[PDB]
């Protein structure tokens, strides 16, 4: 009865969870459109929201809930399986129920996470230009110790023009792209020099608003997968520091062609957590 998405494996997740390591009291903030908290295949642990009017625990949208689900959806007999299904999950609203929101709620969301403690902050958002507020909110996550992860963006390749949107082209956060499961580049996946390492993100079924699942695709989907793997190798080495892990990821990546398009290759995390 459970569902175990094809990203599970590709990335070797399943080889790591075998091991007995899930995530376990490793905490990852969610910065998204909310999570529907109530659904039977998430654990909420707490949140904070900095859009007007709606909770934390609500998402209008289904965006946040189906990146939330490919983090940490429960090991359970039901639904689908996350990549780190035992972290401590928070939902940290800063995009509307149109999957939009402002740089002033996403910096917020950025420092609430880093003051709470979180080991892990993925975005699966973007914008086309940066702010210094936000260079200086991931940058200091990031000298504080937190893994920060981004989505590259969904603009394709434009020649040799660089399609890598914000907070993603920081150098303090990793900037993700998508492959399907042929581990091959989905076309509506950025380029550019700053893209990092590949995850799947074409075709990634996961939980979905009013207790569900569908199928998304998107950097959005990618983004959450090695969010997830920096939970693996946490709860397998607490002793990394955020620089570490993310050299982990990147050094023991899969090669799959040229670093403008694919970055250091397919994440591999069961090598990456050695």
């Amino acid at each position: 009865a459970q569902t175990v998405p094809y990203g599970i494996p590709l990335i070797k997740a399943d080889k790591v969870q075998a091991q007995g390591f899930k995530g376990a009291n490793v905490k990852v903030a969610v910065l998204d459109t909310g999570i529907q908290a109530s659904h039977p295949d998430l654990n909420v642990v707490g949140g904070a929201s900095f859009v007007a009017g709606e909770a934390y625990n609500t998402d209008g949208n289904g965006h946040g809930t189906h990146v939330a689900g490919t983090v940490a959806a429960l090991d359970n007999t039901t639904g689908v399986l996350g990549v780190a299904p035992s972290v401590s999950l928070y939902a940290v609203k800063v995009l509307n129920s149109s999957g939009s929101g402002s740089y002033s709620g996403i910096v917020s969301g950025i420092e609430w996470a880093t003051t709470n403690g979180m080991d892990v902050i993925n975005m699966s958002l973007g914008g086309a230009s940066g702010s210094t507020a936000m260079k200086q909110a991931v940058d200091n996550a990031y000298a504080r110790g937190v893994v920060v992860v981004a989505a590259a963006g969904n603009s394709g390749n434009s020649g040799s023009t660089n399609t890598i949107g914000y907070p993603a082209k920081y150098d303090s956060v990793i900037a993700v792209g998508a492959v399907d499961s042929n581990s091959n580049r989905a076309s509506f996946s950025s380029v550019g020099a700053e893209l990092e390492v590949m995850a799947p993100g074409a075709g990634v079924y996961s939980t979905y608003p009013t207790n569900t699942y569908a199928t998304l695709n998107g950097t959005x989907m990618a983004s959450p997968h090695v969010a997830g793997a920096a939970a693996l190798i946490l709860s397998k080495h607490p002793n990394l520091s955020a620089s570490q892990v993310r050299n982990r990821l990147s050094s023991t990546a899969t090669y799959l062609g040229s670093s403008f398009y694919y970055g250091k290759g397919l994440i591999n995390v069961e090598a990456a957590a050695q």
